[PDB]
C-alpha cells in the first residue's frame, strides 16, 4: 500500500520519533527505515515474526550507498500479530536509542555518521496509525 | 527548507487525519498541501496572516494537472504565529472537512474526485509535530 513515506524530517540529535501502528494479524515481517534517504539508512528496524530464517527475532541494520551493514539482532520480541505496537526511537550522533513496546531499550551504532534524520519509510505488515516528531 | 513531506499516506474516505504542527514565529502565513502529489492538490489549506495582500484569513485552493482553481476563503481564523496548531481532515467523493483548533469546521469541494489522499506536505512555517490516522 506500500507504507508511509516521510521526508524532509529534519530530525536532530537528542530528539524522539515515536511511531504507533498495527501489526496484522498474519504479520511475517514489517520494517520501519530511518536515514537520509532510501538508500542510505542509519536504521533499518525489522520485526521478523517468520522471515528469512528468523522467527520472532527483530533484526537492525544500516544501508550505506545501497549496500547493507553487519546485521544486530535483539534478544526480545515484544510483539504480537494483530495488536498495536508503539516503538520510540532516539537520534544521537554515536547511536540510536530504540525503546520497544514492553520498555526494552537497545542502541544501534550511527555508522553513517548521519547528523540529522530527514527519511522515513514504513513497509511490511505494519500499519501506522501515528508518528510524533519531537 | 520547506517542511515535511509524506507519501503513500493512503487516507481513504471517512479516515481522520489529524496533523498537529508549530507555527513558526515570524510566519506571515504556512501552508499544508493535501493531494495525489505536489501537482495534484484536493487540498491546499493556506491560512495567512499578513501574506499576498490578505490578512488573517484562512485560503483554501485545488490544483488539478498543475492548474489552480478557485479559492475559497473561510470565515473564521483561529491561528497565531508562534504555537501549535492542529487540524483534523477528512474527506467523501464530494468534499473534504477541515476542522480546526477552535473546533470549528468547514467544507471544502473535492474538486479532484480523489478516492484516496497519499501526499501531504508542509511549507517551511509550519512544522509538523504529529500526525495521525484514525
Ligand atoms: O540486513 C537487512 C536485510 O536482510 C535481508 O536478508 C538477509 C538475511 O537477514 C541474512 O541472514 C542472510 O544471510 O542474507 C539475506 C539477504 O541479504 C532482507 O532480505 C532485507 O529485506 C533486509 O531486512
Ligand atoms: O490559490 C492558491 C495560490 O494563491 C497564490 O496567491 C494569489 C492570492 O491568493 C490571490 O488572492 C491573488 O489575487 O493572486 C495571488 C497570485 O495569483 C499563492 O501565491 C500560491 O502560493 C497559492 O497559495
Amino acid at each position: 500500500a506500500s507504507g508511509l513515506v516521510a521526508s524532509n524530517l529534519n530530525l536532530k540529535p537528542g530528539e524522539c520519533l515515536r511511531v504507533r501502528g498495527e501489526v496484522a494479524p498474519d504479520a511475517k515481517s514489517f520494517v520501519l527505515n530511518l536515514g537520509k534517504d532510501s538508500n542510505n539508512l542509519c536504521l533499518h528496524f525489522n520485526p521478523r515474526f517468520n522471515a528469512h530464517g528468523d522467527a520472532n527475532t527483530i533484526v537492525c541494520n544500516s544501508k550505506d550507498d545501497g549496500a547493507w551493514g553487519t546485521e544486530q539482532r535483539e534478544a526480545v520480541f515484544p510483539f504480537q500479530p494483530g495488536s498495536v505496537a508503539e516503538v520510540c526511537i532516539t537520534f544521537d550522533q554515536a547511536n540510536l536509542t530504540v525503546k520497544l513496546p514492553d520498555g526494552y531499550e537497545f542502541k544501534f551504532p550511527n555508522r553513517l555518521n548521519l547528523e540529522a534524520i530527514n527519511y522515513m519509510a514504513a513497509d511490511g505488515d505494519f500499519k501506522i496509525k501515528c508518528v510524533a516528531f519531537d
